[PDB]
């Protein structure tokens, strides 16, 4: 996956207008789009096919997907039949709840992404001790897209080892959690940034001043 | 806690409006609580909690298995609320921050918090059986007062309640199709979790009541 200036956009507004406004103030910035539950419950699925419409850019479905293989299939046969190029999946439940996702996915032409560690405190209490062995398990499955914590900057490190140079690795936490850009990408293909974008004063700024810091990276 | 009619929950999976819409429509008179979850929400918006509401009256469950981080989780929570829905269901997994995001906003406005502790499936027993007991232990510790557990695994849904107490209410998927027996779940859960046993038989309503009748000297 080539994504521009290595910068995923989190877009996390919870209404139509305010989402559309802020992508388009950042358009020449990005080319991929992490689209999730607060805009998606909000506005509805249709809103996928629309920011393709309107940017033409990549969109990955930040669904968590987190339940049995057989739900699991539905979610991604809903989620790509609404226009998503992949979907982010939970490897907390194992290894037949991924497999359920990668079957669609094959089956549509589209990309899974399997997250291991998670950003925020409260993935120390139980999930930190399993993301070794998580992603193990997607290396096992064939899985070739991840997710890592910015904010954790020796676990994402130990995820690139596990993963290898060329698997994809994009991750959140950078910005408002306290991830530094250039850090992450010493280890990430990408990185996801939500607030830091979204909520400045100007957007448009706030994108072009992350891209500068991280310029020698490009 | 909530008064589930019959002790019996529905799942429904379907994924297109019209025989959701039909199967919940002839089982209406055997359950008054529905789980939708996304199989049907991502496929009819959001708006479909509010179509069951306005043609059945059930009490909603969102089965939004809610994984996120603090900040996203308080959004979906929000959001769904806002939609109508009785309650929210919630991984326990990504720990207790994110597990607090969600009752503050279901206290706030007025709606209930389900945690999901250990989960039905066979892939359940890589990582999160192993930390089953201590994330219904920090539920406890949090004042959940609902919770998920697996009636696929009795042994572990009995220490499931135990943990929880007596008091706390408890929901059990995994009855029919995953193998587990409506009678025996019922030694633990207030409530059985049903789907496809119902929604994929010929005579949803039958289906229903036939669970029901096996059941009859537990309600
Ligand atoms: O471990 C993770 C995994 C995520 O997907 N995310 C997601 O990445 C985004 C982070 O946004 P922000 O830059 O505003 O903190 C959010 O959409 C969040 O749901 C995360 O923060 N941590
Ligand atoms: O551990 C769990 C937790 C669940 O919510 N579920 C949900 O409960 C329902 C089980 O449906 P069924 O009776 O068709 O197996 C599905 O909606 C599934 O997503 C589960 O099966 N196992």
């Amino acid at each position: 996956m080539d994504v521009m200036n290595r910068l995923i956009l989190a877009m996390d507004l919870m209404n139509r207008d305010d989402a559309l406004r802020v992508t388009g103030e950042v358009r020449e910035y990005i080319d991929t789009v992490k689209i999730g539950y607060p805009l998606v419950l909000s506005e509805g699925m249709d809103i996928i096919a629309e920011f393709r419409k309107r940017f033409g850019c990549r969109i990955i479905a930040d669904f968590k997907v987190a339940d049995i293989p057989e739900t699991n299939e539905k979610i991604c046969r809903a989620t790509f039949k609404a226009g998503a190029d992949a979907i982010i999946v939970h490897g907390a439940p194992g290894a037949d709840s991924v497999r359920a996702c990668l079957n669609v996915a094959e089956e549509m032409g589209r990309e899974v992404f399997l997250l291991t560690e998670m950003s925020h405190p409260g993935a120390e209490m139980f999930i930190q001790g399993a993301a070794d062995e998580i992603a193990r398990m997607g290396v096992d499955l064939g899985v070739k897209n991840y997710v890592g914590p910015s904010t954790r900057p020796e676990r994402l490190s130990r995820l690139r080892e596990i993963i290898g140079q060329d698997s994809f690795l994009i991750s959140p936490g950078v910005g408002a959690q306290g991830g530094d850009p250039g850090e992450t990408l010493r280890f990430a293909d990408a990185i996801i940034v939500g607030r830091s974008i979204y909520l400045a004063d100007n957007p448009a700024a706030a994108a072009a001043g992350i891209i500068e810091s991280i310029k020698d990276l490009l």
